[PDB]
């Protein structure tokens, strides 16, 4: 209704995970998974609201989302020295990152959240641009 | 003796110094070697800065593998200890004769954090910060 895709790609992403509740070494798998970056407007406030969804087209129990508002986006801008604002931060991981770039997801033992990562390498390090907790869609 | 320059070039930085910052664009020298500690014979890295009109402008730090490691941890790096030099001499401080340098000064002038910067679309890009203190 109000929401306005802005990104809907099948890209290919580490998934790391842990053996299991007990055992915290991950296993790692390059997967594809479909990224869906959209703006929406909240219903009880009216603001802008920008969305990030995970899914997989074989697996249909992944399904991973986060809506980030104004206030939640300058904390992760904090969290990782973005300079860029809340407009202009999707046109720019589109722009130059999601069309060298490794996206990694990190998913919980229970499988309730997952840390999408995304990366761009320099000569001295891994480059990570932002890491966003998605929740579980249930 | 032991002592091996890597670079020795005037470069432009911003020096800042405090309660809020005063900022001004300033030439300064920066100098990195290599040389043996003569008491454990380990390879060491030195940043020495300076300026050529202030003389009382002088600041240092030596790095061993150990120093190296926690700033490396600090600021996600990548590149190892005998690489490091040669990474941020090729690719940042040759363009300098999207690269910044920022020197914050301790109010008493009894250390400076020597920071780089390489520009992304999203962020400052810190590369490193060095506390280097007064010689």
């Amino acid at each position: 209704t109000s929401k306005i895709a802005l990104f809907d790609q099948t890209l290919i992403a580490s998934l790391l995970q842990p053996l299991s509740l007990n055992q915290p070494d991950f296993k790692a798998y390059k997967t594809k998974v479909k990224l869906k970056i959209s703006e929406q407007r909240n219903e009880t406030s009216g603001e802008k609201e920008l969305k990030f969804e995970i899914s997989r087209s074989d697996d249909f129990e992944f399904l991973f989302s986060e809506t980030l508002n104004n206030e939640k986006y300058q904390i992760l801008a904090r969290d990782h020295d973005l300079t860029v604002d809340f407009d202009a931060f999707p046109k720019v991981i589109i722009q130059h990152l999601l069309c060298p770039t490794e996206i990694n997801i990190i998913l919980d033992a229970e499988k309730n959240f997952c840390s999408f990562e995304l990366f761009s390498k320099t000569p001295w390090s891994k480059g990570k641009i932002f890491s966003i907790k998605l929740h579980a869609v249930r």
